[PDB]
């Protein structure tokens, strides 16, 4: 039985829905850790040796631990599952890694993982084909109604404001503008800028996220006369009893919370 190692929980969950136990799906940065601050362990090196295929986000998400993907099993490839996604920069600059926060991009992650699994395990092509389409429609069925309601927002309430720049791909996909305090899980000028921008556009809400502090968002809410919108799930699946234990649940939770704020 082949073993497919995903770099973090969001990719591991997508892969599990495409492979459904045809392969063993493992995860390096488990739910609760972010990629942004992950220490590769000895036991992790075992997961890395056992991998027949390694699925990374790319867009520099794994930059600090790419050096551990070395001395690999012969024949083991590293596949970047964001292939085909036009990068959004962090400033000409380093890419923003959060491409999975997008309904369009969900379909591209699924397609790239379907393609990689099928090249790895061609005798199950028909099953990965079927599973990928079923899962793409599951995502569409849950998420498209959220998109539909949020597209009703008045064109000057079209702002997603967060702490980390975790929604830039969502903004691009749905036609909104972004504002945030720092691109990747911090600087005084970016905070000053967000405060100014919120005041000039009369922005009503700012969120924080499940792996970072709520204090800068609450502070900005105060200074701008906006409201703190609460916590979004964007960088990691929640624990099993939390609200975002799967990638579908994560998109559904965070987009629900955004749309519920904008109306
Ligand atoms: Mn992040």
């Amino acid at each position: 039985k082949k073993v497919v190692l995903s770099s973090f929980s969001i990719i591991g969950d997508i892969t599990q829905n495409i492979a459904k136990d045809l392969v063993t799906v493992t995860t390096l940065v488990e739910a609760g850790n972010d990629s942004h601050s992950y220490q590769v362990t000895s036991a992790d090196a075992i997961k890395i040796q056992n991998a027949d295929l390694i699925l990374c986000n790319g867009l520099h998400l794994e930059e600090t631990f790419m050096k551990y993907f070395t001395n690999l099993k012969k024949g083991t490839k590293i596949i970047t599952v964001t292939d085909g996604i036009n990068p959004i920069g962090v400033s000409d600059s380093e890419p923003n890694p959060h491409a999975w926060m997008s309904l369009t991009n969900a379909m591209i992650y699924i397609e790239n993982i379907r393609k990689a699994l099928t090249a790895l395990d061609p005798s199950n092509a028909k099953k990965y084909e079927l599973n990928a389409r079923e899962y793409s429609e599951k995502i569409r069925n849950s998420i498209l109604p959220l998109k539909t309601r949020i597209e009703k927002v008045d064109p000057e309430k079209r702002w997603f404001v967060t702490s980390e720049g975790c929604l830039v791909y969502l903004a691009e996909d749905f036609g909104f503008k972004s504002l945030y305090l720092w691109p990747i899980n911090r600087s005084p000028s970016m905070m000053r800028h967000a405060i100014n921008q919120m005041r000039s556009h009369k922005i009503k809400f700012i969120f924080s996220e499940s792996t970072n502090s709520d204090q800068p968002a609450k502070q900005v809410a105060y200074e701008t006369n906006a409201s703190y919108g609460g916590v979004l799930y964007v960088d990691s699946l929640s624990k099993p009893d939390g609200p975002a234990p799967t990638y579908l649940d994560l998109l559904r939770f965070s987009l629900t919370k955004i749309v519920d704020t904008l109306f």
